């Protein structure tokens, strides 16, 4: 439950200075409308550039990931939703092997991309926002979480 805005802003704090960020993003998941102009909007209010690459089927995975790299030397991959292309594993596969081989974290939807490699997601609850973390990778990549999310923190 965790809106886009809040998701950068935590980035932000466990990758401090991070200027570029790739987003690969599913062509036809629901709230497109929702979600892309939040991106624009997130964006503009933590400074971080966010560069979106639409994918329309698994074809399309490989070419739009290396064109984020290619043209836009991000730093990160942050994926938002997995309704659809991006639910497939050879996606999410792909997707984390590529990013890890470039040293890049990845900011997932859910915890079955962190068994998988990725570094870091996050869900609400009444309490407000808990960050999971798949520690070994955070450890590598030189993400320190912050002290005061560290008793939030599921890992």
């Amino acid at each position: 439950e965790v809106t886009p805005i809040q998701q950068l802003f935590l980035i932000k704090e466990l990758k401090p200075g991070i200027a570029r960020i790739g987003v690969i993003w599913d062509k036809n998941a629901a709230n497109r409308d929702e979600v892309l102009p939040q991106l624009q909007r997130a964006s503009a209010a933590t400074g971080i550039k966010v560069v979106v690459a639409e994918v329309a089927s698994l074809q399309e995975v490989a070419p739009q990931f290396r064109t984020l790299l290619r043209d836009h030397q991000v730093e990160a991959l942050w994926v938002l939703e997995e309704s659809g292309l991006l639910g497939q594993a050879a996606a999410r596969s792909f997707l984390i092997k590529n990013a890890t081989q470039a040293g890049m974290p990845v900011f997932a939807p859910s915890e079955t991309w962190l068994k998988e490699g990725a570094c870091v997601t996050w869900r609400k609850d009444a309490e407000g926002i808990r960050l999971v973390v798949n520690k070994a990778v955070a450890e590598a990549m030189g993400i320190t979480i912050p002290a005061k999310y560290q008793d939030r923190t599921a890992f």
